[PDB]
């Protein structure tokens, strides 16, 4: 074979993720995600080559397509899990917080601005580069619910402010090393996320869901300082505009790479 397996990466409900060796091309090492057997999976393999000619930076690059499918993508050290993990008290310093949030915008930008949708969004599937550079991973090809966007709990929307809902969640996590809300069910990560955000206006609340409204009795917002301690006045407003229950208000990829808090 082209490829020489060496580690297992990851295993779940899609297949296995291995640490290969790219014999043909100088024994580089590669990522090989091995898939089950369709049309719509015809289509989401077109959509990932298409994306790989314009070689975002913020993006793992895809190498190669195998005929049951094999995924082969450059492989990248390490997520953004480990890198948590192994930042020096007191934490991530506030600039390499700021650079990597641009970079982790710029391709959610990049993918949303190309009609795809993430929908599985938190640090796990965000790579750190030998050089510090931002690469998203397993996207585009259709369990942990601490960064599901209310609207995919309450079952109602699935559009791209789902992702944005997570990139905020990450956010905060990049200064707490720490995640923001750690729910166990559906219910109790709605809960959760209530508990600071506050209830939204009846009006905010999707009309037709299973959920209602008077199930939450989550009372008052609470300041985000409170949870998100060391945050600049400016990383607090982009992080209230991510973290916005309604998806039609919620802040889009684009508008928050203009945002002032990267000026
Ligand atoms: C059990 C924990 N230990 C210790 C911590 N360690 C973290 C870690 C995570 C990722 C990489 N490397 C890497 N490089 C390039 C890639 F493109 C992918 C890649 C591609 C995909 F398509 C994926 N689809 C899914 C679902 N994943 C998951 C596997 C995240 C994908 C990952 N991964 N190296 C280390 C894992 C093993």
């Amino acid at each position: 074979q082209q490829y020489e397996c060496v580690a297992e990466i990851g295993e779940g409900a899609y297949g296995k993720v291995f640490k290969a060796r790219d014999l043909k091309n100088g024994g580089r090492f590669v990522a090989l995600k091995r898939v089950r057997v369709p049309l719509s999976t015809i289509r989401e393999v077109a959509v990932l080559r298409h994306l790989e000619t314009f070689e975002h930076p913020n993006v793992v690059r895809l190498f190669d397509v195998c005929t049951k499918l094999t995924l082969v993508f450059e492989h990248v050290d390490q997520d953004l899990t480990t890198y948590l993990d192994k930042v020096p008290e007191p934490g991530v310093p506030t600039e390499t917080i700021k650079d990597m949030m641009f970079q982790l915008l710029r391709g959610l930008d990049f993918l949303h601005s190309h009609r795809v949708v993430h929908r599985d969004l938190k640090p796990q599937n965000i790579l750190v580069t030998s050089s510090g550079q931002i690469k998203l991973a397993d996207f585009g090809l259709a369990v942990t619910l601490w960064y599901r966007a209310p609207e995919v709990l309450l079952q109602s929307s699935y559009a791209t402010p789902v992702d944005l809902w997570s990139v905020g969640c990450i956010f905060a996590e990049m200064f707490r090393r720490k995640p923001l809300f750690r729910g166990s069910s559906d219910v109790d990560q709605l809960g959760k996320i209530l508990d600071v955000i506050g209830l939204p206006g009846e009006e905010d609340w999707p009309r037709d869901v299973a959920l209602p409204r008077q199930a939450f009795h989550s009372k008052s917002a609470q300041p985000i300082e409170k949870f998100v301690t060391d945050i600049d006045e400016l990383g607090k407003d982009l992080l209230l505009k991510c973290l916005t229950f309604n998806p039609a208000k919620r802040i889009s990829a684009y508008s928050a790479l203009s945002h002032p808090y990267f000026q």
